[PDB]
């Protein structure tokens, strides 16, 4: 339904964000250093055998307590390589048991719950805060806040995501070395942010991601989540100018455009929620050194198991 | 698809509503009026020529700054009927011309704007406020808070709802005797809210009534908004009991049991959004002198503009 | 999913007529008239309160009577601009209080009922007519598909012409500021009148259907559109002879011959009524005009904010 | 989803009919037998080789002229027997080759074209003729409804008697071996027919539609059963009046005076036809009667293996 | 949906397949052959009057038995043309009288009956016979395929091209009027034996399936191409594997090495077979050929009209 | 859209089953016995580092070759407790690390591949085995379905009884601390492994298939009971067939002769198995039970909260 591979593989549109891009997340991360990370992990009883988990709090937008889930593998390695997970859309941490595999491989998983929403396919415990008044929205968090890049959801959930690498490299057995930030769709989107906002991260794992050229998107689907800002401009139609003025600070086209970290990106190239276009703007401009795993009959589940195989491969080429 | 007409028209089942459930309601509203209303009434240059139409502001759930219109039909008489007129599920109020037929018919129309909503199929003006944390939900507002009755989105809805009839009540030109509330689905069930809340309104109109009967509601039908209760639930499987305890507050069976002013209702006996027998509960539980329009062919239209004239009849017949 | 809008903009693609377009025309209206146009307002028992009701008759096609509403705003004005409401598919009359809006404002509004509709959405009160009803798909696209003479768009757009004669002939009528409005087929319905009417002033154009037949079979299977590509599927050799018909009622044709200034609508993502097709129509027409475009829209196109902008257009050029 | 298998076949719900259903139908039949039949058989230049096809036009409903095919099986004996074949909802007579199996089986076949359909599925050649066409919503299943005198199914019905009149003329028809048959709507017209038609011997009824109206739009939101539906949520003051209309045209009331053998036909899982509606005109049937009942099939029945069973049922029949 | 109808008319993608092509169907057919094809027509008691019914049994794929009808129209003639007819996706040969236009059009039909298939809207009688059915998607479009000489198509496309010779075999067919016959999967099949048999006369090519495979699984989403999207979906290390195996059951690549006369039919908005994997076979197919083209039409192509199209064609052929 | 739960609760509908129920398994499961098990693991090179992963390979129907993962946790413990994984429909064995949960709760964990699936959703290594694979509907719910000698799921219950002999070969597995569990398909292969094998010590039988075959095909039109269903709308002449063979599969009558103790879960909204399919199950279970209820689940049904559930169900089992 999309452009042809050999157009996606050259597609660079031309970017819009504003003069203030980098100010406004400068002094947005600078506000939120101002409150202390203050880190706590807690032993969580539980029934895993080969893993010891933990119950992590951290500070993280405005100094709002976020949770998250700490896995330990149990093995003979002094200092071990870490994933931090950032999670898909309408998910939570859920249980220590639903994040098995990096640990199972090896890595010490950090995973980053999210911020209000934890009630669609697995379980959060973890609140949203505004900025004052919640204004008229659409259901769902893709339009909470729309009006104004400072009062937007993912300016919260993309500053908490930046402070949970920081709470990860506090756990003495993390490498600092070797941090990897890894996710699908939301959680694709949200460690593109973080790739480049964090000067912590060493490598990116970015699977079918969302929250990325949400104009041509718009255009391109009218599946869920996209189809909230559609819904919202249906209404509103006098906001479109603003509308995509604030969606250009949490674009991901713009942060690959600034990321510098080895990313590993995959892509579904029959995916209607996260259309090939736009994942192939992002990886295109992704200034980092960079590969794309290509899977031409897949839709948003991409590569699945596949794509977890290939993952393991390049850390472990990247790292060796 | 429900029970047969015959069966609807008995059925009866058993209410359940927590001890405290009057009590709650007395301390919300008693801690509301702490908060003075200061209705404003301010015209808004339209282009109206047999309606003048005011730019509302009155003082809602916790003296927040609620939205609305305020439309007087341009006849001599120092005192007019009044309708008060709640909104359907992602609607907010809109424009003046929206809201012609009650001013045409007579009647000064008062038409509340609906707290963080406005974004789905007419626009709106007024922000929701939080207790607090914004707790884990599934998009929308059928969730938002639900975990408690302290925190439910609809305990600000339904108390910016009494006000509002306070505010109608505050215009010259409103005969404080011949004030009506209304509203079909979301708006029918904020209506019989304020029907058992309100001391100040005189006669309800309640169309294909909402927020009735929540628990057989999700058995009946997969259609949202009720849907997203129930996705709620699919996620967060240990909170049945929970999330039945705070919707059983704001049920329009519970309020209908407590309201004693005329009221017309009507049905749609093929609504898969408001089922029959939703409808029918709070119907048959009604403590008014009633009536019920049937709409046996007829989904969540109702009666439509037959309906419209239905209820101006009927009105008519009451003032007399 | 229509062409992106640089190119709707620029898009006047060939157009496809008989050379007998305006003599059929013509010779329809000419046909009509022999019978007079002798238009009824009743005025009628009514709840309403600030507008006064009446009950319409007048002669549309061939004589046959049409009924309407006028709905008149109670205002000290010896004289009130009027608009010509016509109805979308499958819609009709229904009840005054249905059209409050344009009398609020200030005008005069004359409702047309539709003939043979009025099932779908609102109700209707006017019969069709046919000239034998020949095989056909449900619905009207296809009612008398076979001959221009017979099509069921005949009938309907000569009522529509006549129903503004009907409007100028009521006293309080402003004859200077006459509207004639319309979405979706009502729009393709005011397309037709804003070419043919010797009385209309201005057009209100939202969303328009009945433009551009043959393109939106390719590009939709959306209903109403569809009940035409249901019918070649079946009359498999009556290709030819159903664009031959449709093009002496393609609201694309009528927008060229069309003089009276304009203000149109348009949604981008109208998978009703495809934005090639309302571009088309918009693009040849052929007096001063102007189009709202709404980008994020289906077939709602921009509701109640153009509302407001009809309102405003209609100030300024009658000012 | 309607009743378990037991429940139907008890399903014999209070029937309702105005005083004067016998009436409407005597009268309605004696004004259409007052013009002549003037059945026409054109022998049709055919590429067909076992049989002989003719195009048949006879006078329906007020004399209404109504095509047909006639379809010759090519075999020795001076008398053979008859097939009068209705057709389905949207289609019409076709092409000759396309009604070949009761030829092939040795029985002459008047296949008879549906007036004013013939668009949706097999093309049909013959007009409907109303005056004034109410408000509808698309299709015939509303077409003048608000009055059994105006209503579509009075006009095909009576084209449907008249058609075994016309199969019947034919000299190498025998006159004791005539079968009526038809699926859905034809197997409407069908039951109708074998209640009406004094020159049937025998009806082959499937999956009727046409039956137990009131109850067929509260358990299915299908097509056509929903026309009525979706008429009725606009015109909501006509609920009565409706179904008054519909009662003259019931299957389960035809059902109730027919006396000819016939073999029916039903899907357990058939939600365009109900297993309710079909029962009930099945069990109000009140000639000889069996029915073949298929539990995992939807509208097409027993298709094939059905037509089988049609064979066999009738060949024991006739001797 | 496709490419617009000019592009289609020009569309000739370069070809893909395996160096071996022509060696894996010659030695598919010599092994084969060497099973005695032992053609059996045992007369069958029957209610058909107009053609006489012979259940067909013959060696198709390494000496399998498969099923078939051979229906014999009873004709003077003493040597009668014939059409061996293949049947769609999820057929079978059904009943006898499910084949009813060949024989009333005066040719002898052979309906050969399809492996392993048979349930899902005509019965069917005859297995399939493999060695191990590796993982496999639900149905027949994967069964067998990473491996070309285990491929399901493999054993249809042989049995496909011995029934050719079981028709011949009989003694009233005459041998210099054999036509292969087709739609969608009945029309892959019957492009296979165009190129594979050296005893058919003509080919009738109907909306072909198994065309173009990897631009098909691109364009439509649609069952039964979608078998091998979703097998892909899963197996996602064995894209290169899955179209090599195709490769060899390509209809474009049998197209281009067929001689005989053809008749093609394409639908334009077919979301089954679509329009640029019909073209690339028409284009490619190296006989005399003409295809009628149904731009309004969906997967049921021409249908009756078709039909019409066919018998004329075959008629000017032969004479 | 089920029965309540009140009634679900109650539901013990008569049971359906053949009077050589016990002597069908009893021969099949002897002459399975008579091939040497023969189970081999060979040590995989693997990425995982918490775990030893070994490839799996054992003779289940008939000495048939099937594949499976064996999955050790790096534990302490000499012999460990076991859980042997059944896979849902469609699905196979994937990769090792599909699987990590029960191996991370400190359980061997050994999964039984699915002969000729592993194509819809995870990808499987193991084809089946049939001579004549009959005509069915795409899947392998009608695969043999005539005879219960030749049905897939014979081949499958086999090839899951000595899954268990298999993993009890493993020296790591504490043989007498042996679990089976299953979803969906998955939970229907557990329910009869549960009635068929002596050396399981609990079941674990999630949102169960394979159950009340008659009930579900008249409940739900989905996939995978609908194959069924349309295997029957073609082969109309087969329901008796069909449901008896069927009944030697049906999990309800495992369910009456299985003792082990069991925790089950339904969802109440699943589509896919029915509610009442799935408490006709639980209902006549016989040995020491209990049911996890989700009412607003679908097929989904507990997820990982059924997960927890089941570890705390273990752990009180073999303290
Ligand atoms: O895609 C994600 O970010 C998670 C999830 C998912 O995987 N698909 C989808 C679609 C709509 C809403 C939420 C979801
Ligand atoms: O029903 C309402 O309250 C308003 C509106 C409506 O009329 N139906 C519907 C369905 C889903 C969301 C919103 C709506
Ligand atoms: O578009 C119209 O003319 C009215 C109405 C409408 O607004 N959409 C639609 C679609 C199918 C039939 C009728 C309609
Ligand atoms: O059922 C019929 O009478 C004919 C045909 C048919 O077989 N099904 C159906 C459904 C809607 C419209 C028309 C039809
Ligand atoms: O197209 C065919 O070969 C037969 C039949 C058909 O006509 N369409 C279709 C689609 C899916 C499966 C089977 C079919
Ligand atoms: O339910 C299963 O056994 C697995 C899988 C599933 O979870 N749902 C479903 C539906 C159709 C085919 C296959 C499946």
């Amino acid at each position: 339904f999309d452009l042809p591979l050999e157009e996606l593989k050259k597609y660079r549109p031309e970017r819009y964000e504003e003069k203030d891009f980098d100010e406004f997340w400068e002094e947005t991360l600078a506000e939120s250093e101002k409150f202390p990370l203050d880190p706590v992990f807690e032993r969580m009883e539980s029934h895993l055998k080969t893993v010891e988990a933990y119950d992590v709090t951290f500070s993280g937008y405005r100094g709002q307590r976020i949770k998250g889930w700490l896995l330990v593998p149990k093995l003979e390695e002094e200092k071990l390589p870490c994933v931090v997970q950032y999670i898909g859309y309408n998910g939570g941490r859920g249980f220590p048991h639903d994040w098995l595999f990096w640990p199972s491989m090896g890595y010490i998983c950090f995973v980053m719950d999210t911020r209000g929403q934890g009630s669609g396919w697995l379980k959060g415990d973890t609140p949203d805060y505004p900025e004052g008044p919640v204004d008229p929205q659409y259901p769902g968090f893709m339009t909470r806040g729309i009006l104004d890049p400072r009062t937007y959801y993912y300016r919260r959930v993309f500053t908490d995501a930046v402070r949970a690498v920081e709470a990860a490299a506090s756990f003495p057995q993390v490498d600092q070395e070797r941090i990897v930030i890894a996710g699908g769709s939301q959680g694709g989107g949200i460690a593109l942010a973080v790739s480049a906002l964090s000067k912590k991260a060493k490598a990116l794992l970015c699977d079918v991601p969302f929250l990325c050229h949400f104009r041509r998107a718009v255009q391109l689907v009218d599946t869920h989540p996209y189809a909230e800002i559609t819904n919202f401009l249906k209404t509103h139609r006098d906001k479109e100018e603003i509308v995509f003025r604030t969606l250009s600070y949490f674009d991901g086209v713009n942060f690959a455009a600034r990321a510098k970290i080895p990313a590993l990106f995959s892509v579904g190239l029959m995916d209607n929620i996260c259309p090939p276009s736009t994942v192939f703007a992002a990886y295109n401009y992704y200034a980092g050194p960079k590969e794309i795993r290509i899977y031409p009959y897949n839709n948003h589940e991409g590569g699945g198991s596949f794509q977890a195989v290939e993952q393991v491969k390049f850390l472990k080429k990247l790292f060796e």
